[PDB]
């Protein structure tokens, strides 16, 4: 009876195994654009992805992760609200069963069709496993997906999904450039939060980009053909793998833009 996104093991149950689910800095949250505080001291984001080395794509039973070589400062995030250098380790998405839901964060209660999370860890902690134990251990860049025109830089991901249909399957996935997933503008909101899946640790500086990317209906439909289950188990489509918004509690969302 592992955690998941079903009626009997979904997010409203996670607190029984992970009591931090009811914590003070849980994610995602609704971004109220009118009460977010413009902070002129926030610096522009510095995304240096030109030397990124993707390795593999994996269906882990809750999403698919594209994993990167994080043994050197190859693909790094700096600047913005961050102190120090954060290395890209993986990206993954959350998506819905319908185009009107799927994102984890919302903007003035608006849901997007999907949300991309680029996960980075603070190099001062030496490895990802140590970083998750620290309040400044991770920085996650969150990008919304809306349905419209196709995103050509996403198609290489979409085309390999047939090879990792079920939980535990992995495939080599080299030479993927994540710059093809970024919007034109890097204006952002930021707040302190958590991982949105168990163990729900409160270790994340969230950086949520204001500008969504557009993907086509055909691209997102291919996400919905993945399976939560392993091969030979009954088929459960991997859809609605998003956590609902959590209370903001004593936190302020800051904006890099007016
Ligand atoms: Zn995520």
């Amino acid at each position: 009876h592992h955690w998941g996104y079903g009626k009997h093991n979904g997010p409203e149950h996670w607190h029984k195994d992970f009591p931090i689910a009811k914590g003070e800095r849980q994610s995602p949250v609704d971004i109220d654009t009118h009460t977010a505080k413009y902070d002129p001291s926030l610096k522009p984001l510095s995304v240096s992805y030109d030397q990124a080395t993707s390795l593999r794509i994996l269906n882990n039973g809750h999403a698919f992760n594209v994993e990167f070589d994080d043994s050197q400062d190859k693909a790094v995030l700096k600047g913005g609200p961050l102190d120090g250098t954060y290395r890209l380790i993986q990206f993954h998405f959350h998506w819905g069963s319908l185009d009107g839901q799927g994102s984890e964060h919302t903007v003035d209660k608006k849901k997007y069709a999907a949300e991309l999370h680029l996960v980075h860890w603070n190099t001062k902690y030496g490895d990802f496993g140590k970083a998750v134990q620290q309040p400044d251990g991770l920085a996650v860049l969150g990008i919304f997906l809306k349905v419209g025109s196709a995103k050509p830089g996403l198609q290489k991901v979409v085309d390999v999904l047939d090879s990792i249909k079920t939980k535990g399957k992995s495939a080599d996935f080299t030479n993927f450039d994540p710059r093809g997933l970024l919007p034109e503008s890097l204006d952002y909101w930021t707040y302190p939060g958590s991982l949105t899946t168990p163990p729900l640790l409160e270790c994340v500086t969230w950086i949520v980009l204001k500008e969504p990317i557009s993907v086509s209906s055909e691209q997102v439909l291919k996400f919905r053909k993945l399976n939560f289950n392993g091969e030979g188990e009954p088929e459960e489509l991997m859809v609605d793998n998003w956590r609902p918004a959590q209370p903001l509690k004593n936190r302020q969302i800051k904006a890099s833009f007016k």
